[PDB]
């Protein structure tokens, strides 16, 4: 399979388990802070295998989690961290999720960083303890039989670009891809262009402009395509001021303010959107004083806005999170309270009521920030920030890499990512700006820009390509 980095302070007695066919049992035993001792009970063939323990038991005893037979470990989630003042980090609390979505431990906000060891199947585990367990590893296998099939290309690029920003807004409108807005420079929107992308040429360039002009260079800008005009909401500067609700229409390359801050929807940014023939929709993200959860509507024949029921506690109020038109329905996927969120959500027009949907299968663990389209029955997702940076949007953060689709059929998530193939899978990445898109004729996902691991930027045109069979 793939063995992964052990994730904690290191020092101590190193142990491997080894790898086998799956894992029937966790054993956790808890420490005076952290986590005390672990045991693994595997199967492999025909064969209970049951495993060494690694750490010493505590007064407080030992809890079991038993795996079934028809189900297995998509995840481990945790929290390592130097307490004590002692000289090595320490692992603190641990989470299981199974592939049924049974799961063993909440996640909880402690102190220490998170690791997460992730992806499809964990097949074995290994670690280091001295008496305690100080740092964890295991080790993860692909699943081959990759439903969604389709691979990862990086697009290649030629013009004035956007470059290299993240926090700003994409959408394609015939064979052209448009950018707008963004940042480079904690904080600092860059411009007011309208970059756009020759596909056939595959090259860059300013688009230009005429009419409405929006006031303000801006970042946590959003956009999404109705037919051949672009429409543009939300966004700040530099001095938290923001950005109404503009079009732009591009066989006519003119602005247009179709409605001006103070007259639509609360002023935000970090918001999500997404569009349906009909309507543009935008959900949640930052008002000048709170996270949002309400959504509003646009009709573009009717031209106006509707305000939408309100989810109330069930759905909290969230910037960061994917939305997109599913089928006749609005999804909303994880995001961002406080906490980092894996909820998923969707809103029927018809009804104007919302639905909590539970879901199962190799799913991502919870994040905000990421890349992500829907194409078919399924909601694709890229990456995303899986622990938020102490310092603000200022600092990196915790950042990832998984490649994901929910079926909204069925429920099951799975991971698009392959140990079989060659291809240019994208690095740990989040605030990208992303899309939907038809490329040299196939759909799929379109992540660009977006912050590196290393607080850094990214200036890559990555393409998920869905290939034929459809």
């Amino acid at each position: 399979a793939q063995k992964l980095e052990a994730k904690g302070g290191e020092m101590g007695d190193v142990w491997d388990d080894g790898v086998y066919e799956n894992v029937r049992k966790v054993y956790v035993g808890q420490a005076q802070y952290g986590i005390a001792f672990v045991k693994f009970e595997y199967v492999n063939g025909s064969q209970v295998v049951v495993g060494d323990e690694h750490g010493k038991k505590t007064e407080l005893g030992v809890e079991e989690f038993e795996i079934d037979a028809d189900d297995y470990i998509v995840y481990v989630e945790g929290y390592r961290e130097k307490v004590n003042d002692m000289t090595s980090e320490m692992i603190t609390f641990l989470s299981i999720k199974t592939f049924k979505g049974k799961t063993s431990h909440p996640i909880e906000k402690r102190p220490g960083v998170k690791f997460v060891l992730h992806g499809g199947k964990i097949v074995g585990f290994h670690g280091r303890s001295t008496d305690v367990l100080h740092s964890l590893g295991a080790y993860v296998s692909l699943s081959s039989t990759i439903k969604l099939l389709g691979k990862w290309i990086k697009v290649e690029q030629k013009g004035e670009g956007p470059g290299l920003r993240c926090s700003h807004g994409i959408a394609q409108v015939g064979n052209k891809i448009y950018s707008f807005g963004g940042e480079f420079t904690p904080n600092q929107p860059i411009d007011k262009h309208l970059y756009v992308f020759d596909l056939e040429t595959r090259t860059w360039s300013i688009s230009p402009a005429t009419g409405d002009v929006p006031h303000l260079s801006c970042l946590g800008v959003r956009m999404v395509s109705v037919g051949s005009t672009l429409y543009v909401f939300g966004g700040r500067d530099a001095s938290r001021q923001y950005n109404g609700f503009y079009s732009f229409d591009t066989t006519t390359n003119e602005w247009k303010l179709l409605t001006p801050v103070e007259e639509g929807p609360t002023p935000r940014s970090f918001h999500s959107m997404a569009a349906d023939e009909e309507n543009v929709y935008v959900f949640g993200g930052v008002s000048a004083t709170a996270r949002l959860n309400t959504l509003d509507s646009y009709n573009i024949v009717d031209k106006k806005w509707f305000h939408c029921s309100t989810p109330g506690d069930s759905l909290t109020a969230r910037g960061g999170a994917g939305l997109e038109v599913v089928q006749g329905k609005v999804w909303v996927v994880y995001g961002f309270n406080g906490c980092e969120v894996d909820d998923v959500h969707y809103y029927d027009p018809v009804q104007d009521k919302w639905t909590q949907v539970e879901t199962f299968g190799v799913r991502p663990s919870e994040r905000s920030v990421f890349a992500s389209a829907a194409i078919g029955k399924h909601i694709v997702i890229f990456g995303g920030e899986i622990a938020m940076d102490p310092l603000a949007h200022v600092g990196p953060g915790q950042l990832t890499d998984g490649t994901f689709a929910l079926d909204t059929e069925t429920l099951q998530w799975e991971r698009l990512d392959k140990f079989g193939g060659e291809e240019e899978t994208p690095s740990s990445r989040g605030w990208t700006a992303s899309t939907t898109a038809t490329i040299d004729g196939k759909k799929g996902l379109v992540m660009h820009g977006g912050k590196a691991p290393t607080n850094d930027r990214f200036d890559d045109l990555f393409f998920y390509g869905i290939d034929s069979a459809l």
